[PDB]
Formats: structure tokens, sequence, C-alpha cells
């Protein structure tokens, strides 16, 4: 599936709610682009493939 969160940029993680209405963590990628740049920005988790892209 794909889920909409938001991350944080220190932790470098997003957070996104599952369908049970779980928070759910996920690290961003960390060398340049998909790396959270800013708290609260989005960020997209794929959870077929366990895979995210922060902005």
């Amino acid at each position: 599936a794909k889920y909409t969160g938001k991350c944080t940029k220190s932790k470098n993680e997003c957070k996104y709610k599952n369908d049970a209405g779980k928070d759910t963590f996920i690290k961003c990628p960390k060398f340049d682009n998909k790396k959270c740049t800013k708290d609260n920005n989005k960020c997209t988790v794929d959870t077929y493939n366990n895979a995210v892209d922060c902005d």
C-alpha cells in the first residue's frame, strides 16, 4: 500500500498512520534526495516494498 506521513529532520524518520490508526515509523534514506529536509515535511511510504521517500 502507499501511505502519506510527515517526517522529522534530526531523526530523519517518516511517521504515518496505518489503516488501524497506528502511528508507524520508517527511516528515510540518509544520503541526498529521499532524506527529510524539514520537520513536518511530507513523506510517502510503500509498505509492499518497505520503501519511503521523504521531502
